[PDB]
C-alpha cells in the first residue's frame, strides 16, 4: 500500500479543523521524527497506520499496518490505547484468556426483564500469526491466510457444520441474498478503505455460516477472523457458549497473536484485549429518552448504539447495548459486565414504563421515587437539602402522587440523585409548592433561614424608583468594574423548563417573545431564538459571553435541556444593558447590568423591564413564598444584585473578608470578587438591593482602610 510521507499525513491531520482524533493528539513532531523511517518486521510503516485519519476526520483511532505495529511504534500506540481504553496510569495490561467454566456457566435469559430483547449476539476477532493486515498483505498471502482459515473452519464438528462462501466468484444473487440476511460484508466503509482494507477486492475474503444460521465467520473483512454467534431472543448463555466452544476449537489449528499487554491483537485498537462485544438489540424507548441515557449506560458498564435505518419510521427506541470494556479483563468478566449491566437497564425500562403509566405526553418520564432515593444516598445528608428532607414518611406519603399537570417528587430530586453535590431540588410546576408542601416547606425554611408565618408574603415592594436609598456605589475610578441585578420569573399556566413538553416550550416562547419584541425605549431590543438564529448573531453572542449551552449536568438531569433547543433564546437591547434569557432553568431570567457602580440606574432599568414584561402575562406568585421559581433557592424576590468588585487588599485578609460577607449576608466568588446579596426570601426587593449596596459600601470603605 503506497501512501504519502508520515510528515505530510501529520500536517494534513493537524491542519484539519474537523479532525479531533487520538491520532491527531499523539502524532507529535517527536513521534514523527522518531518513526518516519522505521519499518515493522512485516515491512509496514506508521504512515500506513495513520493514513485513514488524514482522509476521514471523523475517525477516532489509527489502524495498524500489521500486528507488529503496536510494538514497532509503541510510544505512539501505547499513548493512543491508554487514552481510548481509559487505562489508569498508562499501565496497559491484559489477563490470559478465560471464557469461564462452560459446563457450569449460566446467565438468566435477558427477556426475563420485560421481554424487550429482539436478539442477542456475541462477537470476537483474531489475528493469525505470521500475516500482515490490509497494508502489508500481498495478493498471495491474503489468499494463503484465507485457505489456512477455511481449512480450520472445515474441521469444526457437529453444531458448526456449514458452508464456506468465498467472495470471489459469488453470484450477485447470492450476494444480494446474503447481505439481505445480514451475513455478508461489503466494501462500503471509507475508513476501512483508506486504511488498506479493500486492497485486491474481493480476493482472499469470504464468509462461513453453519446450518443452524446462528454461527457466522468473516474472513479478511478487516481482521483476519471475525467470529459471531447470534440468535433471536435473549439466550445469552447459549450464544456465548456457542462462540466460546468454536474459538477454542479453532485455536487448536490456528496460532493467534496475543501478548500480555494488549491481549489479542486486532486491526483496530478499539477491539484489543478480549476483542469481545456481547450485545442485545433491545426496545428501551423510555430509558433512551432520559437526558443522561448515555451516562446511565456507561455507569452500568454498557455502551449504547442507535439502530436508526434498521427499523420502521414509527418504531425507534430499539438500541444495541453491549459491554463497554474490551481490554484489561477476561472474556468471562466482559460477558458478565454485559449481562449485569443490560439486565439493570432493562429492569429500569420496565420500572419507567410502569411508574409513568398515565402521565402526560411530552412530559419528562422519571424513575420511581424509591430508585432515585437510593441514588441520592451518596449525597451528604448534612449539606444536601434535597436528601435531608426526603424522609421515609415523606417517601411513603408522596410516592405515586402527581400534581394536576404531572409533576412528581421523583422529578424534583432527580438532579440530586444523579449529581450528589447538588444541594437543592428542581420543581416541575408552581403547584409543586402546595402538592408537596410537606417536603418543600421545611426545606425552604431551612435553606432561607425562616419559618412558617400567618401572613401573606409581602407584595412586590420595588420602591420609589426616583427616590431610591442607593445611588452610585463608586463614582470615582474603580472599586467596581460593573453592576448587575437580575430576577427569576415563572409564567402562570406553564410547566417549568424541567419537565414541560416541546409544545409547552413553543407556546411559552410565543408568549414571552411577543412581549419582548414589543418593549420600547431603553428596553427595546432583539430576540434571538436558539432555533432560528443568524450565525453572525450566534458568533457575537458567544463573543460577548452571552452563552446558553446544554452543558450543565445538574440542569440536564432535571430535564432542562430536553427537546433542545426548542423555545430557548436570548433577548437584549442594543446597549446590552437589559437582557432576558428565555426558558433556561426558569421561564425567564430578567437581567439589568452596566459598567461602573451605578446600582440605582441598573435597578431602575430592571424594575421598569419587569413591569413592562408583566403587562403581557401573569407571573407565578405565592402567598407563602412570593415569586415562584423552579429552584426553591430562588423564591421570594428571586433577586440577585451583584457587583464585580476590585479589593486587592481585603482579599488578602480573607476572613475579615468572609466575615463581612457573613454579617452583611453577602456571597463572594473569585483581587477581583463577584459580590452579591445572599438573601432571596423574607425581605423586599428594595431591601435585597440595599443589603448588597450597604455590604459593598462597607467593603469599599474597609478597603481604603488597608
Ligand atoms: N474494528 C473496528 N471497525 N474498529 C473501529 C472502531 C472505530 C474507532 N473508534 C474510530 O473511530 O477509529
Amino acid at each position: 500500500m503506497q501512501v504519502e510521507s508520515l510528515q505530510n499525513l501529520q500536517v494534513k491531520i493537524r491542519n484539519d479543523e474537523r479532525n479531533h482524533s487520538l491520532t491527531k493528539k499523539y502524532l507529535t513532531d517527536d513521534i514523527v521524527k522518531k518513526y518516519q523511517a522505521t519499518k515493522t518486521s512485516l515491512g509496514g510503516t506508521l504512515a500506513q497506520c495513520v493514513n485513514t485519519n488524514a482522509y476521514n476526520p471523523g475517525a477516532l483511532l489509527p489502524r495498524s499496518c500489521d500486528l507488529n505495529a503496536y510494538e514497532t511504534f509503541r510510544d505512539f500506540f501505547d499513548a493512543v490505547i491508554a487514552d481510548y481504553h481509559k487505562v489508569p496510569d498508562g499501565k496497559i495490561q491484559h489477563p490470559k484468556s478465560n471464557f469461564g467454566d462452560l459446563k457450569s456457566l449460566s446467565f438468566t435469559d435477558l427477556n426475563t426483564y420485560g421481554n424487550l430483547v429482539v436478539s442477542t449476539r456475541v462477537r470476537l476477532g483474531r489475528t493469525v500469526e505470521g500475516f500482515g493486515f490490509g497494508p502489508t498483505l500481498t495478493k498471495e498471502t491474503r489468499i494463503e491466510l484465507e485457505n489456512k482459515i477455511s481449512t480450520a473452519l472445515h474441521n469444526l464438528s457437529g453444531e458448526y457444520e456449514g458452508t464456506y462462501y468465498p467472495l470471489t466468484g459469488m453470484s450477485e444473487e447470492d450476494r444480494i441474498k446474503l447481505v439481505n440476511d445480514h451475513f455478508l460484508f461489503r466494501n462500503d466503509d471509507n475508513v476501512l478503505r483508506d486504511a488498506g482494507g479493500y486492497i485486491d477486492w474481493p480476493t482472499g475474503r469470504g464468509i462461513f455460516i453453519n446450518k443452524q444460521k446462528n454461527f457466522l465467520v468473516w474472513i479478511n473483512e478487516e481482521d483476519h477472523i471475525r467470529v459471531i454467534s447470534m440468535q433471536k431472543g435473549g439466550g445469552l448463555t447459549a450464544v456465548y457458549k456457542r462462540l466460546a466452544d468454536a474459538i477454542q476449537e479453532l485455536s487448536k489449528s490456528l496460532k493467534f497473536a496475543f501478548n500480555d499487554r494488549l491481549g489479542f491483537i486486532t486491526f483496530c485498537p478499539s477491539n484489543l484485549g478480549t476483542t469481545l462485544r456481547a450485545s442485545v438489540h433491545a426496545k428501551i424507548p423510555m430509558l433512551a429518552s432520559l437526558p443522561n441515557f448515555k451516562e446511565i449506560c456507561e455507569k452500568h458498564g454498557i455502551q449504547p448504539r442507535g439502530t436508526h435505518g434498521e427499523h420502521t419510521e414509527s418504531v425507534g427506541g430499539i438500541y444495541d447495548l453491549s459491554n463497554k470494556r474490551r481490554l484489561g479483563l477476561t472474556e468471562l468478566d466482559a460477558v458478565t459486565e454485559m449481562h449485569s449491566g443490560v439486565r439493570a437497564l432493562l429492569e429500569l425500562e420496565v420500572m419507567l414504563q410502569e411508574y409513568n403509566k398515565g402521565a402526560p405526553e411530552g412530559v419528562m418520564p422519571v424513575e420511581p421515587l424509591t430508585y432515585l432515593a437510593k441514588l441520592l444516598e451518596g449525597a451528604s445528608i448534612e449539606k444536601c437539602y434535597t436528601r435531608k428532607y426526603l424522609t421515609p414518611e415523606i417517601i411513603k406519603k408522596y410516592d405515586g402522587k402527581r400534581t394536576t399537570h404531572g409533576a412528581t417528587l421523583a422529578h424534583m430530586i432527580r438532579n440530586g440523585a444523579y449529581n450528589n453535590r447538588s444541594i437543592c431540588p428542581r420543581t416541575g410546576e408552581a403547584e409543586c409548592y402546595s402538592t408537596f408542601i410537606d417536603y418543600l416547606d421545611p426545606l425552604i425554611c431551612d435553606y432561607h433561614g425562616v419559618k412558617d408565618s400567618a401572613f401573606k408574603h409581602p407584595a412586590p415592594t420595588f420602591g420609589d424608583l426616583s427616590k431610591l436609598p442607593f445611588g452610585d456605589l463608586d463614582p470615582t475610578g474603580k472599586f467596581i468594574v460593573s453592576t448587575r441585578v437580575r430576577v427569576g420569573r415563572s409564567v402562570e399556566g406553564f410547566l417549568f423548563p424541567t419537565i414541560m413538553s416541546k409544545t409547552d416550550r413553543i407556546k411559552l416562547e410565543q408568549v414571552i417573545s411577543g412581549a419582548l419584541k414589543g418593549l420600547t425605549g431603553e428596553h427595546a431590543g432583539t430576540y434571538y431564538p436558539l432555533t432560528d438564529m443568524k450565525e453572525e448573531d450566534r458568533k457575537q453572542l458567544v463573543e460577548d459571553h452571552f452563552l446558553f449551552k446544554n452543558d450543565d449536568p445538574v440542569l440536564r438531569d432535571a430535564g432542562g435541556y430536553r427537546d433542545w433547543p426548542v423555545g430557548r433564546g436570548i433577548f437584549h437591547n442594543n446597549s446590552k444593558t437589559f437582557l432576558v434569557w428565555v426558558c433556561e432553568e426558569d421561564h425567564m431570567r430578567i437581567i439589568s447590568m452596566q459598567q461602573g457602580g451605578n446600582l440605582a440606574a441598573v435597578y431602575k432599568r430592571l424594575i421598569e423591564g419587569i413591569n413592562a414584561i408583566g403587562k403581557s402575562m401573569k407571573f407565578a406568585h405565592s402567598d407563602k413564598y412570593g415569586y415562584i421559581t423552579c429552584c426553591p433557592s430562588n423564591l421570594g424576590t428571586s433577586m440577585r444584585a451583584s457587583v464585580l468588585l476590585k479589593i486587592p487588599k481585603l482579599s488578602s485578609q480573607p476572613k475579615k473578608l468572609d466575615e463581612i460577607c457573613a454579617k452583611y449576608m453577602l456571597q463572594a466568588r473569585g483581587g477581583t470578587y463577584d459580590i452579591s446579596n445572599k438573601r432571596r426570601l423574607g425581605l423586599t426587593e428594595l431591601q435585597a438591593a440595599h443589603e448588597m449596596a450597604e455590604g459593598v459600601a462597607k467593603m469599599i470603605e474597609i478597603e481604603k482602610g488597608l
